[PDB]
């Protein structure tokens, strides 16, 4: 069955070679893709081969790349291997990539996830050059019909002097009707419209991105598989966590601070994230609502359970089981997805009107409960914040989930002081570890400390913890939040030279 | 005239000593008061002798004391002389209260300005007993006309189990109009209401806070003035930093990426932020507009001269000559000022959608554009952050400005890693100093760097600035954000070893 629906736009297909050549040295490139999802195959691969005979003459090719969030080998990973990106936003998880960044190879800065598109209209990234989004169809009407992210393509169609749309044979026609594509000004120039969205369900919009022709330079059809989630249970750590915090869960209700049904939920990927989803698949809160930025395996088995209603999301990110599963029941699902751009998924006015309840993984905490979600030792580059600042921030409640240790047990996830910070305290309001939840709400930073320390903190690593803090308290500069200066940053320090946190 | 235009309540008036008697040891109490500014005056001196009798007495009696934000001497510094609080929040600019922050005897948290309302309303510092607000009238059907600030005082009322209000005949009967109250649901429990503000001139709302009189436990009759601190006359250093704001406002207005009317302006108080205000006042910018927490003299002038149009405000912030002006003239300013509740004002829906341009102070800011503005050494409480996170991160711009030293020359305000951060890098687009400017859209962590040293450091700290940051991008664990944790902290230390960061 034709994907191409616009006869008129079926005489603009070209190979995925020639249109690579559309992208010159210097350019700015706006792309599809969210957590692995959707983002261009053909061209990136094709730019890359031409970027690297190109250096080998001497002639300088790199470009800037912008996405929605994470895409996969076939772009991060090819252009990395290339060396072909002189900057790149908003959010990387290809090691190659990744690489490049933490040598300083690549310009990296990680926006916000639901800032990113008005700061690409604003001009932060520059003018950009070119758009490569890729569709599952084009309507009778030119409309583009999405894949398994909506991202920000919309906004990098609207921003770009030429388009190129990748049309992948590989993904599900079934998709078409299953996102929600607002005409209003979201990201645009204030004064902006307010968005309508009063319910996780709304839809507010159509289900095409929308694009003048003219601009197109040319169609790419291909067949390349998206990345996969890894097929992976939760161990008895991830079990834990999820353990205590559906016990808060419970209380909160209980204590009538929470509805029956919660309240609309963010989650994450992962191991921790899975043991979450997990427990409120058979929990005791029925008719849960999502509103978070990715369709998880998690979500997938509620919705397919009936314990949650539905799903709004901006993503999927999927176990080659869980994705054999919707593709075949794509009529079922599609009735209890949402998928959204990603400036509305995260925008800070809707998710605090909703009243989300965030649920978020971290590098480390410190006592105090600021967290790192992003810098191991406060310069290596992990994933990007992503939009956990975004839902931190704008929640109901801020919750933030991890093991208690990581590396073998060699490094605490409970640190004096956070090598680096995505979140400051008021942005955290619940920790929980396999060691148990802290409830920091009311409380000043000594306080926090308390709980932290005696909740979440390792026991191999609990006394140091105390140790410093006692000292602290009786050496600080100020006692509002007492550090020791000289050794606030030496478990990390000491991590760098001998390998472990432990003392030898 | 009479200021108790409902007779039923005029019942319920009664000496000071004796409303203050209603308070009781372990309370938690809200009181009206921002900036400064419509804080209760007679009920908290009442308050803080009856503390100080009961102490020498071996009689505890604390409270816990919730605002706006700042008071004045007659409640922060009352009730921190007599060892009165146990817990404050959200944000203090006293002393006395600064003081027992910083020795560990009164525990603080600050909390966003915005977000006050709801975490109260989720129950997060306790029960209400007492809401204690400032008033210009009653109204005939019973209505609370507030004074010089809105603040939370809707909130207080609506949580409190009882209600002291202090008629102020100091404040002008005029002010009744002025304010817009809002009976919609911004903090309360989810899904909350739209608040459709589209204008930053628009009212949503009407001129009084209601409250059940049956609420009411007494009504004070006060004539007291609020602080109206003196009017910091701008210095070389202020007039420098205004000079290349506005020279970088000039060239956003010529390239299109601002209109020649700018954008809704946020701004703070002092030196830098007067010297701001002048300039604009002199500006080439036309049909300026206030979307801010505070009215500022400043912004009376513009006001005056037609400059600006309207300003959006929870609070005024005036020196004694700026207080008389508007005293005068009140029917003139009351048409072009709005005051607003605080959980509307630092709103980050609408902040963003109106676009607002936050202009703010800090501490100190790292070589990366992590900004401190509050923890000296990052342990010693200074002020709180505010409003400044609701700002910044939902702004259009977000600008920092501060002189490039404190403490005559002994401290660099551009560090090596700030000691606590407040705004992490993606929240801080320009800094501005006596120096320069420093533009970091679209830029790294590292290309960050090289703009915030070459542009805004001191030279007497730019050359060690560098020098960390050589040898940091050679030996950094990771060089996505370079740093030496030997030595990150090293020049905090210094100051508190030797009283400056320079060294021997
Ligand atoms: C913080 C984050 C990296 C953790 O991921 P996670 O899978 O949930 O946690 P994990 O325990 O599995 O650890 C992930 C990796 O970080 C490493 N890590 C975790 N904590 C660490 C620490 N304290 N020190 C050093 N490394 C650490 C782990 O070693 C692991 O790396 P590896 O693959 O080499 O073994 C991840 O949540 C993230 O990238 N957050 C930012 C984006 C975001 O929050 N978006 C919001 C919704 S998805
Ligand atoms: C950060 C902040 C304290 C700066 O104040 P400012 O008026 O711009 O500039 P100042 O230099 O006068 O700061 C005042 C004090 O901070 C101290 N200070 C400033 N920078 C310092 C530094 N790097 N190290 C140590 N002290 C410093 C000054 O010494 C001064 O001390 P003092 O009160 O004993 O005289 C202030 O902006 C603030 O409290 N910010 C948080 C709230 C806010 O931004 N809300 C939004 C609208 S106001
Ligand atoms: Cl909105
Ligand atoms: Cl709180
Ligand atoms: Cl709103
Ligand atoms: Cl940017």
């Amino acid at each position: 069955t034709e994907r191409i629906r616009n006869v008129a736009l079926r005489s603009k297909v070209c190979p995925a070679e020639t249109a690579s050549e559309l992208i010159k040295h210097g350019d700015v490139v706006g792309t599809s893709g969210f957590t692995g999802a959707g983002y261009p195959k053909e061209v990136p691969k094709a730019l890359a081969q031409r970027m690297e005979a190109a250096h080998d003459r001497g002639e300088k090719y790199q470009i800037s790349l912008i996405t929605g969030a994470s895409t996969g080998p076939q772009l991060d990973g090819e252009l990395a291997k290339a060396n072909g990106v002189y900057f790149r936003s908003p959010f990387n998880t290809d090691a190659t990539m990744r690489n490049r960044i933490n040598a300083g190879e690549t310009e990296y800065f990680d926006n916000h996830l639901g800032q990113v598109a008005g700061r690409a209209v604003q001009g932060n990234y520059g003018k950009f050059n070119i758009a490569l989004v890729e569709a599952t169809a084009i309507t009778e009407d030119g409309g583009i019909v999405p894949t398994s992210s909506v991202g920000n393509s919309q906004t990098f169609l609207n921003l770009a002097e030429k388009v190129i749309i990748e049309v992948n044979e590989w993904q599900n026609p079934m998709l078409e009707g299953i996102h929600d594509i607002w005409d209003g000004n979201v990201s645009g120039v204030p004064t902006r419209d307010i968005v309508p969205i009063v319910r996780a369900d709304q839809r507010v919009g159509g289900p095409v991105l929308r694009v003048n022709p003219d601009k197109i330079a040319a169609i790419v059809r291909t067949n390349d598989r998206d990345r996969n989630a890894p097929f992976a249970a939760p161990d008895e750590t991830a079990k834990a966590i999820a353990g205590y915090l559906l016990d808060f869960f419970g209380h909160e209700v209980k204590q009538n601070r929470l509805p029956p049904s919660l309240l609309p939920l963010q989650s994450g990927v992962g191991n921790v994230a899975n043991a979450v989803l997990e427990g409120l698949k058979e929990g005791p809160f029925e008719n849960l609502v999502g509103y978070s930025e990715v369709i998880q395996d998690g979500m997938l088995a509620m919705l397919d359970s009936g314990r949650m209603r539905i799903a709004s999301a901006s993503s999927f990110s999927l176990s080659p089981e869980a994705a054999e599963e919707i593709n075949n029941r794509m009529d079922f699902f599609r009735s209890k997805i949402i998928l959204r751009q990603q400036d509305v998924s995260n925008s800070p006015g809707i998710i605090r009107r909703l009243g989300c309840i965030a649920m978020n993984g971290m590098i480390e905490a410190d006592i105090y409960g600021n967290v790192n979600s992003t810098r191991v030792m406060g310069s290596k580059m992990m994933n990007g914040i992503g939009g956990s600042g975004d839902f931190a921030r704008s929640s109901y409640l801020s919750i933030f989930l991890s093991p208690s240790t990581a590396k073998g047990g060699k490094i605490s996830a409970i640190v004096p002081m956070a090598a680096h910070v995505d979140h400051i305290m008021q942005d955290a309001q619940i920790f929980v570890t396999e060691q148990g939840l802290a409830d920091l709400r009311g409380l000043s930073p000594v306080q926090r400390a308390r709980e932290i320390i005696s909740k979440c903190a390792h026991p191999d690593y609990r006394p140091m913890l105390q140790d410093y803090f006692d000292r602290a308290l009786k050496n600080s500069f100020g006692k509002h939040t007492p550090h020791l200066l000289t050794e606030a940053l030496s478990w990390h320090q000491r991590f760098i030279d001998t390998g472990t946190m432990l003392p030898s």
